[PDB]
């Protein structure tokens, strides 16, 4: 099967690439595997495969981590972002962005049942397991639980069918058959779990499933539309169908080579302590223990030799800044574009810690708009932070189209030295705040509401009759002949390759 | 003679340190030699000296670019600014810093007047000069002038005769005989010339002086205090008196071994074109031309073989970073210090192109003062953005004692997680302004008023009961036995030098 459509596959392309290290000698979870995974993050190394995970009892489990982290190289930097999608390794961000948008214009491929798959090689009836007997691991020193859920992707549906939703949420093992996790607003699992508690009448039918498709698990990090079914999304996006085969203990349907899948129920009624976790913001506040949703497991199945993906998430770079912040950045884009916005290009500068979206502007569709900054910002902010796309994101900064957007060094020179603070700002107060970052949720304010801002970065003429400098730099201040002398004589004269 | 005492001695360095290329074919200085080292600059490769300059002539001149930017090597990056002060190349930024403060609470060590210097060894006077015949260099595409001076020192007293001041600030070539150049406030040759203004009688007497001690020209990037004679901060700072010879034309003193000496007036009446230029926050505007202030020159002096240095300056990294941000930032340190704010360090961080002041605060201190943010940020921008050391700074970011602020990448995650927007923020539009930035002289506000902020990113509890937190970082998520076992096994379990 191929990498972006098999798990399995996909940890031998890693292998393939130079890109994996396997780890044969006993590694404990209880840390030390995902602090091996936190320093492969911090130094860009080769993602780390635990095959012998003290703990690890018939087959349950091996652990890769980091599956989306960067490559230390600048040619290959997303070659494991581009593993989830059949691109080359080589693969640029815009490319990678653009193949994720790519099935937002088409019609959607719905999955195909099967009636067996390698997910199915292994079963554990609800008097056979026990999550705390498995090596689920401990991430941080500080978390308030083993976090099992750092990398699959949970699957509910809507009470009527017509929706099925695919999203990464955190969950931590509660007691032997339960997990507690966030679900919380405006997130798609949350906004099913309100209709199911609306309704009533039972617990969510759930099922969570690990090492699925790398092109699902993409998807299932990215803010598509509310209503829209991850798998057919996944399916336009590859050009194929998903191959999916029935839970045994609900009508909820899976990966068929998923690696490892819970069954069971997400509750309406019931919470438990969750938190707190190391998140994508860089921090942990020990302690911080606050009641979250409540995961009933009913059954597990798993492929033989089953790997658990893992992120090791916190200070850059992994995961959540390599997808959340880039897949939110491509939607954002999207949606500024479907509001008639002339907005080229976006991206979550790393540099930002994934809470600011440049947003690249096409000056001359600008000019012809004949608007100023002030109303320009309010308007990009009422549409983005108005939105779902937008729930993550605190800070937007609008730049010309002399600034590549994926360049964090180039978006931090045009915000510093183009954006005035204050005057050339906005400020919304009166919108959905991310309380996972530090200042929200631990910060001086709401929670929930507020603390985004809108920072212009364009110039004065940029909305009139157009870019009025040039930078001093290499490439802008001498002619090109000149430019060209001084390269080609550089090693000539004394002085200091691409792939590496 | 000393390499922090002599400028030709300082080159020498440069060499024995593998740090110089030589050119010794001919280069041009329209244009070719300010590629070579902005190329040098973007890059951190080894300063130029160019020895075979077009247009040089009976030995005026050499140009050496990049005399004060960065090394590639992380071990020694800073050793060019170490090489200014007889600091270990090694040194770091906060020992060079601590080196260019310590004369700060030391007696001034007077300057000694010597008979005679290298800088005599030639003389050319108003009959035998023309400064348009020099190989001045053109040194950006679009600059209105050749900029002669880049990383010269300008000499002004006071009518009194009780302040003898020595600056940077740009100038270019008028005429055969004039300059043109900023003298803008509230810039001490700024301050001097409306003393000489407002007593009316006669043009400032003047002296620019290129290729001076190394550790005088640092001092001369400083904002040392007002009234401060910078030759007996430098002896101070140096341990030793600085040799001074008179001038022929006038009773100014210029260090004896400077490399070229111009001596003339500043006028108190005239102007002429001045700019643009490509100056540090990486810009130019072009045709963005204004009156400066107008320099005569009556005579130049010159040592045999003479060499001017030359700032290349532009986009990231040249002298305009590495010396303006880093030696406002020390002088602010010192300034919060003074007003008894529990500042301990204080760095301009180059990825906000030095716009930025990063101040760490000792936070047992603060707890100690029993304050809020709001409070506390107002009494820090009260105090630097009303003062001259704060001019060039238009935003402070307040950090606890976790952040090395020397480390832009930690400052820029503080920032980017620990301050609100907004709410966390308090703008100062009462301050002076720095118009060079692109967002002031060429953006939608006053050109030299307002634009600034204090945004605080230390936490809730660091004010209160004490850091709450944890980092999600290596470092801090994981035990010390833990973490050096990790480290003891890397290469072994199959992951990848300090000087490189
Ligand atoms: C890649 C990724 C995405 C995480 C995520 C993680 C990773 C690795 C973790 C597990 C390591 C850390 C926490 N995560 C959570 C999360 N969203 C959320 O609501 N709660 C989370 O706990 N997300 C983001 C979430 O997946 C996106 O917001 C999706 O858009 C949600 O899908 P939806 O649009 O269908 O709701
Ligand atoms: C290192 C350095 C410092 C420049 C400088 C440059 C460099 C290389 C240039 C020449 C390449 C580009 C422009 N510069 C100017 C400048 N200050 C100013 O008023 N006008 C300038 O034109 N400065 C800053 C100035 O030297 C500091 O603000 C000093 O504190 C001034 O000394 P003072 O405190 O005695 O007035
Ligand atoms: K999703
Ligand atoms: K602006
Ligand atoms: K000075
Ligand atoms: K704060
Ligand atoms: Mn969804
Ligand atoms: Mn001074």
């Amino acid at each position: 099967q191929p990498a972006h459509l098999c798990f399995r596959s996909f940890v031998e392309a890693l292998k393939v690439d130079n890109d994996l290290v396997e780890i044969n000698t006993p590694i404990d979870p209880n840390l030390e595997a995902a602090a091996i995974t936190r320093r492969v993050c911090e130094t860009n190394d080769k993602a780390p495969l635990f095959n012998n995970l003290i703990g690890m009892k018939n087959g349950l489990f091996r652990i890769l981590g980091a599956p989306g982290s960067l490559r230390k190289s600048s040619a290959d930097r997303y070659g494991r972002l581009a593993r989830h999608l059949a691109l080359p390794p080589t693969a640029s961000m815009r490319e990678i962005l653009d193949k994720m948008l790519s099935a937002s214009d088409m019609p959607p491929i719905p999955p195909t049942i099967v009636p067996t798959g390698p997910c199915k090689e292994n079963s554990l009836d609800d008097s056979e397991f026990d999550l705390t007997e498995l090596p689920v691991p401990l991430i941080h020193k500080s978390d308030g639980g083993k976090y099992i859920q750092t990398y699959g992707m949970h699957i509910v549906q809507s009470p009527d069918g017509t929706w099925t939703n695919w999203s990464i949420a955190r969950a931590m093992v509660h007691d032997k058959n339960h997990l507690t996790g966030l679900v919380i607003p405006p997130q798609h699992i949350w906004q099913i779990h309100q209709m199911w508690k609306k309704e009533g009448r039972s617990d969510v039918p759930w099922a969570l499933a690990f090492g699925v498709p790398p092109a699902a698990i993409m998807a299932s990090s990215m803010p598509i539309p509310d209503g829209v079914t991850e798998a057919g999304y996944v399916g336009a996006m590859t050009g194929s169908s998903l191959e999916l085969v029935k839970c045994d203990t609900n009508d909820l349907y899976v990966p068929a080579t998923s690696e490892i899948v819970l069954e069971g129920t997400l509750s309406i009624s019931e919470t438990g302590p969750e938190g707190p976790f190391g998140d994508m913001h860089g921090y942990i506040f020990p302690g911080d223990t606050h009641l979250g949703a409540k995961y009933k497991v009913n059954r597990i199945t798993y492929r033989n030799n089953a790997i658990m993906p893992m992120s090791s998430c916190g200070r850059l770079t992994d995961e959540t800044h390599t997808m959340i912040g880039s897949l939110a950045a491509a939607e954002i884009r999207k949606l500024c574009q479907q509001n008639d916005l002339p907005i080229t290009d976006a991206f979550a500068p790393f540099e930002s810690q994934v809470t600011w979206v440049a947003l690249r502007v096409d000056t001359e569709k600008l000019r012809a708009m004949k608007t100023t900054s002030e109303g320009f910002r309010k308007r990009v902010g009422d549409v983005v932070f108005n939105h779902k796309a937008g729930y993550t994101i605190h800070r937007l900064v609008l730049v010309g189209d002399d600034i590549d957007v994926y360049e964090g060094k180039d978006v931090l020179w045009a915000f510093s030295t183009r954006c005035r603070p204050g005057m050339d700002e906005t400020l919304f107060e009166d919108v959905r705040g991310f309380p996972l970052i530090p200042y929200m949720g631990h910060g001086n304010g709401p929670a929930h509401r507020g603390g985004k801002v809108v920072s212009d970065a364009l110039m004065p003429t940029e909305y009139t009759t157009g870019r009025n400098w040039e930078a001093a730099d290499f490439n802008q201040s001498y002619p090109e002949d000149l430019k060209q002398k001084v390269l080609d004589n550089w090693t000539k004269m004394g002085f200091s390759h691409h792939h590496h």
